[PDB]
């Protein structure tokens, strides 16, 4: 495979959500990190909800995309700067 960088990752995920919808409504008690897919690899995750029909995953992978987003944005922005 390729050669694979952090910046292709982050504009590949923050547009796949921008592309995906937002007409969600599903909240009900509080209650959809019950998937922890922290883990897996960015490959994994985009590959998953790229061949997958399961609400819930496909909703649990772009979830782990915004929040390593916004993560890897801060910590980037932290470590960028001397």
């Amino acid at each position: 495979r390729p050669k694979m960088t952090p910046e292709q990752m982050a504009k590949e995920m923050s547009e796949f959500l921008s592309r995906g919808p937002a007409v969600l409504a599903t909240k009900a008690a509080a209650g959809t990190k019950k998937y922890d897919l922290s883990k897996w690899k960015y490959a994994e995750l985009r590959d998953t909800i790229n061949t997958s029909c399961d609400i819930e995953l496909l909703a649990a992978c772009r979830e782990e995309f915004h929040r390593r987003l916004k993560v890897y944005h801060a910590w980037k922005s932290k470590n960028k700067k001397r």
